Formats: C-alpha cells, structure tokens, sequence
C-alpha cells in the first residue's frame, strides 16, 4: 500500500455551507463564515487573475455585513479550490500572494511559484480540501489545493471598511495609496489547458475570520 | 415625605449607548441595541405623528444589519421619551399603537386615550426613563414616559425584511397589504404647547431586541 | 380533519451547459411535482411536515458540471444573479452532477447509510411564517403577483432557487433529476374544479 | 525619547441654536486646542495615550438644547448628517447644555465623585490603526484631503463629531465649552518652522 496511488475517473465533493457564527466580545464582534468567491476555467494559454482581500470584494455575505463597523481585522482568510471537471481534464491552478498594489502582476508560473502561500495542482483534483470549508474534521489535506493568508505579516491590523468604488477612485490618483487600505491580494493563475477557448475547471471558496469594530450608520460607509 | 413633590426647574438626562449585541444561536442570530429614533417639538394645536415598526425604518443601524437576513420577529420593541426643555414649557406627549395599517391615525388625545399602551406626560419630563436606554439599573420609572409593542399579540411571528421603497409601492397598490409585512406603527400626538411655530421639546430612543434568519446577500433583500 | 400524505415524486428533470442557468420552483403542492399537484387540488388548504429536495444523477461519470441549490423566503426579493449570492442562502448544497446516489435511499425509504455524499437539502417548516397556507394553482398566483409581489408572502412559503453550470457543453447535457420527498397536512375538502 | 505631557485645555466654544447643527474636529494635536498645538509642533511624531473630551456649560437652567457626540475612523466616511446616524457611531453621549457639572473633575484633576452625569466620552486608542502619527498642520492636511481623502487615513486617527439643537433660538446662545484633557508621547524634535 505503501507508494501505491490509484487516479479516479472523476472525484466528488459536496459542498455544504453552515450558519453564519456571529458574536460580540467586549467592543470587538466576530464573524466566521465561507462564501464562494471565484468561477474557474482553463485555457492553453496562461491567464493571471486577482482578487483584494478585502470584506468588500471577499464575499457578498460578508460585503454588507461589514459595511455596519468602521474597521476590521482578519483573523484568518483560507481560499479552496474545488474541481468539477473529470480526471481526463488537462490543466492546471496556481495560486499566491502580493502585498504592494503597485507591484507588476505575475505573469508566468516561474514568478509565481515564488510567491507567498504558493500551491499548484491539477485543475481536477482537491476535493480533499473540502474538510475547510464543509467544516467537517480534515483528514489527510496533503493533496488540497487551499492556501491562506499570513496575517500576522500583514501591513498593519486594523484597516478601515471601504467600499470598491472608493477605493477604486483612490488606486486611480495613484496605485501606492492602495497600501493604506488593504492588506494583500490573491493572484490566481490557470494553464496548461487544451482549448484555446475556456473549459470550465472548478470553482474557489473563502472561508475566513474578522473582527469588526466601532459601528457606523451603513450609508455613511465609504 | 409621603405625598410631598418639588417640581424643579428642568431635568437632566445623560444618554449614554452601549455597544449592540449580537450572537447567533443555532439558525437565529439576536441583536440587542438602542438608537435615537425621533425629534420631537410642540405647538399649541394637536400634530399626529406615527412610525412603522419594521426593522428598516426603526433605526439607522439596524436597518443595515437586518437587511442581511430574509425575515425576522422581534422580541421587544420599546420607545422612551427623553426631554430636552425647561419644566417652563407648555406641552403634552401622548404615544400609542395602531396594528391595521387601513385605520385612520387618530385625530385627538381622547381616541389616541384608547390604544394599546397609551401614555401622557409632560414634554418636559420622563427622565426617568433613562435607564431603559442607558441599560442601567431601573429605580423609580414611575413616571417615565415610555411604552412597549405587544409582541405576543402581533399578527404572526416572522415577518419578512422590507425596505420602505417596497414597501412603499406595495401600500400604494392597497394599504392592507401592509398587513402581511407590518406588525404594527407607533403614534404620536402633541399638542397642549405655547407657540403656533413649533419648540423643540425632546427626543425619542428606541430600545429593541430583534431575531433574524434565514441569510441572503443584502443586494437581493427588497 | 388533518388527512396526512407522504410520498417522492420526480419534480424537475435536469440539464447541464457551459452557463449559468438560474431556475426557480415554487415551494407550493401545485409546483412540488404533477401528483401532488393533483391530489392536494381536493383540498383547500395544507401544512409543509417535511419538504426535502434530493438531486439523483443518470449521467456519465465523465460529465462536467455542478448543481447548487438554496431556499428564498420573500417572493419579492431578487432571485440571486450569480452563483456567488446563491451560496449565501439557506440550505445552500452544491454538488458535481454524476453524483450523489446515496440520495436514493431518500427517494425509496430504505435505511440510508452514508448521506454526506447526497446532493439534498431540506425546508425549515417551522421557520416558515405561517402553518396553512391555501392551495393555489401558479396561473392565480401569476395574476396575484402581477398586480404587486408582495401578494404572494401571504400565498406560498418558500423558493427552491437552482443554478446548474460548469458544464462542457453551449447545448444541455442531460445531468440528473431532483426528486421531492414530503409529509403533507391537508385539511378542508373542495372539488378540484374550484381551487384556484 | 519619548517625551510625555498631561493637560486639559479649552477645545471648543459651544452655542445652541433651534436647528441641528454638525461639526467634526480631528483627533490630531494641531486641532485638539492651541495650546497643545504649538507645543507638539515641537516634535516629529505623537502617540495618544489618551483622549477625553467633556463638555461644560456656561448658561442658565433655562437654557434648552441638547448637545452630541461620538466617534468616526475613516475620514473617507461620510459626516453624520441626521442626529440619527449620529447616535450609531462609537462613544455616542448626549447631554442637554445646562448640566455636565460633575465632568469639571476631569478638567483639574481633583478626584471625582460620580461622573454618571457628566457629558464626556473618550478616544479608544489601542483600536487606532497605528500608534505613531505623523504630527499635521491643518492646512497641509486639506490640500492631501484635496487630492483624495483616503490620504487622511495614513495622517489622522480619528474625528469627533459634534451635533447641537433642540435651542430655542434661531440666533446661536452660549451653551458651554468643550476642553480636551490628554495624554501624549512626542518623538523625535523639530525646529517647528519645518513641521507640516
Ligand atoms: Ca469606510
Ligand atoms: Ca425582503
Ligand atoms: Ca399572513
Ligand atoms: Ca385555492
Ligand atoms: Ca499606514
Ligand atoms: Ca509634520
């Protein structure tokens, strides 16, 4: 049994989400959720994609639930790739972080493979990381594509909620006053594929932690 | 001391509101909190007032919260009136509750009289209502001008999250149905003051603790 | 008075294709599936017990794809867009459309073994916001609802929304079938010929 | 290095009007009162260690009106506009402008009996986003802010909003006055003439 390995034809994973855990300490409230949070497909080519980690491009739960506190701060952020394509799917993910907005986004899986919280694999497998997001008891996660964010390494600890718009407005005066607002971004990358034209791979989930603190009226969040 | 009184020449009233509390249970998740609701000013003839109770127009800060979950039910829904004006100045408060949005809003003290938790008092007192918001330890509330909905006796239990924009066109088509979406409105009566131009008199506080489920991004809760 | 059924009836059969294609049912015995659809009709008003939506598959295990599935409980709110917003609802369970045969013992009543592999989810009846609700025919509830929406909060208790994507193909590949298996309370007897 | 002064000083003069009134003050040094703010030109960077503002009136027991505060962090955020929005942000107090009395204990020190009635709230330093700000001028700071606001984020740690109304006249009537009374680090000196 020992070096042995057997590839399926197709691997499953059922994805079943639970409530919200939602509780207020003493000035600080945290939540705990997962969200899906990006479509993914392949292509020949390779194709680099981000997503700001940020309560407002995280998750759409989580988007309008923040938008109540002036500031937060991440207590853990995990992204999970779930496939849904079969065995015989030719391609490939990668994923890793950045930290300074206005650093060129990677454009090879050589630049990326040195990235922080690095993971490959192929774009049919890693139903193993179900476990994070299922919330189940995680077996062997040797073979989940899942990779999380160093907070500890983080800018700073609390950052102030905003909204895509006005932060979109900011980057455009200049891209360094991103540092200010938010933490990091996730770099995803897909290749490796056989149609020129995208074939549907899986899809990722985030699962995460945030402290959220000093309310405010929503409509005066920007 | 018994039977002996000294009016004294204003009272004092220092709000202070805590931070809400949130934590959710298994499939509900509760918020506790307290907002400042309405103005109020007098005029030496009668000015009928009334405010829905629904999560969207009952406070600023719920209104967002609320809106991430599809219905709710509320557990205690209570008005204080906190004044902010001389024992100098004429005027009268009167407050109540209406469940039939169809029915005419009362035109006098003496119908408004009749309703469910029916209250009067000088616009410059209920002081000692204070503790009802500040969440201090309640001594001789007497003579607070404060009062509560009739929560057992609503409608039904859970009630769906609408914004007044909906809401607004449902009632248009016909006012009963309202019936399916509100359990009931707050009214409220001035009258008895000194000047046809209205003086400012107080402020009401709204103490609530509310039961929310079933999650539902917030963009898609109309 | 209260006359109890309990049966799995087919209720939508499914395809898959390379998009998004967000669909709806009704949680109501007229939309739950044709039989019921058909008995409750002699009654005029019923009570949800238990409502559980089961996916079972007829395809190849080489067929790409997913299915997820979420409940709704305002009529007025908007039907998620995208499968992100899906993922935020209530009894939220998305799966891979070969999958999922452990679901059948619901389908049957045989004693189920393992059902964490069930692509299957089920209506909190008592969160629902009231216990009998009247028996309507969707071409009357249409008509309520053209007039306002908020017509139908008082008429149905809840939205079975569906989103299957992923696929491989810009045409429908036949991926599986969803099966409802209920309990129904059904009380004051009318002709058919008159519920509406 | 870090050199630390104490003090409480007059921070704003307070008048009551018959219509809500809002104004904001930064929580920076240059802002806080004169005083301070030409001591802390001094020196490159500060650090609050603590921050209460109390208010104290100055007229008659007659007076009406009814004063307002709390806290914002993100200088991006909109200013409370309605005294609605006002009462959600952190640190919320309100007081009616004749009494406060009890809150002059803050102001010299003298030990304090009960400061229930007393219309004072604080800054919650340790959940600022950083412990060492840059020490501004205001007019440096408009022209960043002019740029983009989300400038003020790396500059600034807080603002206290301020709402006054519930006054009897049209015409402004002396309420009171707000002294700040704090506690800060100052690092690394300056001759002041450079200090933007
Ligand atoms: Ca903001
Ligand atoms: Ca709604
Ligand atoms: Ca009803
Ligand atoms: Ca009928
Ligand atoms: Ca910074
Ligand atoms: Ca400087």
């Amino acid at each position: 049994q020992a070096g042995i390995s057997m590839a399926p034809s197709a691997q499953g994973a059922m994805v079943r989400i639970r409530n919200p855990a939602v509780s207020s300490s003493r000035g600080a409230i945290t939540v705990l959720h997962c969200e899906l949070t990006a479509e993914i497909g392949v292509t020949d080519s390779i194709v680099v994609s981000s997503e700001l980690v940020m309560p407002y491009t995280v998750g759409t739960w989580l988007r309008g639930v923040a938008d109540n506190w002036s500031k937060y701060s991440w207590l853990s952020v995990r992204y999970t790739y779930i496939p849904s394509c079969p065995s015989s799917t030719a391609g490939s993910i990668h994923m890793g972080f950045q930290y300074d907005m206005a650093d060129t986004v990677p454009v090879s899986v050589n630049k990326l493979s040195n990235l922080r919280g690095y993971v490959s694999g192929q774009v049919w497998s890693g139903s193993a990381g179900l476990c994070f997001i299922n919330n189940s008891r995680c077996s062997d996660t040797s073979t989940a594509i899942s990779t999380t964010l160093d907070v500890s390494e983080l800018g700073k600890k609390w950052y102030p909620y905003k909204t895509s718009a006005d932060y979109a407005t900011a980057v455009g005066v200049d891209v360094n006053i991103a540092t200010d607002l938010v933490p990091a971004r996730l770099v995803i990358a897909l290749l490796d594929g056989s149609s020129s034209t995208a074939v549907a791979a899986g899809r990722i989930y985030d699962t995460y932690t945030i402290q959220m603190i000093e309310p405010t009226a929503s409509a005066l969040n920007l």
